């Protein structure tokens, strides 16, 4: 199961290069009622845009998702490194 | 109340400079009996040696503290960088 910041990068992932609803609601892993929410409160935030029926990131956007990317890459590193204490101590 | 790690710190930090068994008791905020026990654990492990009545950190000892305190720094900017993401999102 996806966490809320789960949901919202994979949201931001798809419309990175533009992405249709559908294409959304996959990657998301919602339901078609649920994804419509999930845009409709990133679209009142202005951290996506409609061109069509395409949906694709603002700057606001952009600089979210590289956060998140940065975010999960700091996780990464900071549990490799708890393991590397756990290993001295145990 | 400390964590098993907090309370490992605090006993290492201690040990850098050399201490006796009284400073590692209060710093890290527990019994004399426990003290003792977390004192015989590191021995055991060869992360801190004794020297009369003092103890001080080994080569092993030195690197685990700086390992924790890298992890506390990252642990530190991970939870900033959280709240720059909320703040976007909310």
């Amino acid at each position: 199961k996806k966490s809320k910041l789960e949901i919202i990068q994979a949201i931001l992932e798809a419309c990175k290069s533009g992405s249709p609803k559908t294409r959304i609601m996959y990657g998301a892993n919602l339901s078609y009622a649920l994804t419509g929410r999930y845009i409709k409160m990133l679209m009142d935030l202005e951290i996506i845009r409609q061109e069509g029926k395409q949906y694709m990131l603002t700057k606001k956007g952009e600089e979210l998702l590289e956060d998140i990317r940065k975010f999960n890459e700091m996780r990464k590193n900071m549990d490799q490194l708890k393991e590397k204490i756990n290993s001295v101590l145990s």
